[PDB]
DNA sequence: CTAATAACTAGTTATTAG
DNA sequence: CTAATAACTAGTTATTAG
C-alpha cells in the first residue's frame, strides 16, 4: 500500500553452507567440469534438500579452496584432492 | 582499434524488510 | 508475495584517452 515500498537488504548466505557441506561429496566423485544447474541436479540428489545461489556459493567455495575453478559462465570444477590444502603427500 | 569507465542486456537465488 | 539490495559471469554499445 503506503508509499516507503523499498525496505530490504541484503549479505552472503548462511543457508548456503548446506552446499558446502554436499558439494564437497558431490565434487569429489567427479574430476571433470559441469554446469551450475547440472551441478545443482546432482547436488539435490546427493543432500535432498533445495539449492542456495549458485554463483555466490561457488565463488565462495573457490576462493576457500582453489582446487575448485571456473572454466566458463555458470561452468565449475574440482580438481582432484579437495584437502590439498594439508595433503602435502602422495595419493595411497 | 585497444584499454578503462559506465549503462544496459542476459543469467541465478539469498537474505533482509514488511 | 511484494520490494529492494546483494554477489557474481560475460558481452554490446557509447565516451573518454591515446
Amino acid at each position: 500500500g503506503t508509499t516507503r515500498r523499498r525496505r530490504g537488504t541484503a549479505r552472503p548466505g548462511s543457508k548456503a553452507a548446506k552446499l558446502r557441506e554436499a558439494a564437497i561429496k558431490t565434487l569429489k566423485r567427479h574430476n571433470a567440469a559441469i554446469k551450475s544447474s547440472e551441478l545443482q541436479k546432482e547436488i539435490e540428489k546427493e543432500s535432498g534438500l533445495e539449492i542456495p545461489n549458485m554463483t555466490t556459493f561457488m565463488q565462495s567455495l573457490i576462493k576457500m579452496y582453489p582446487e575448485v575453478k571456473k572454466p566458463y559462465r555458470g561452468q565449475y570444477i574440482l580438481e582432484g584432492e579437495i584437502e590439498s590444502l594439508e595433503h602435502h603427500h602422495h595419493h595411497h
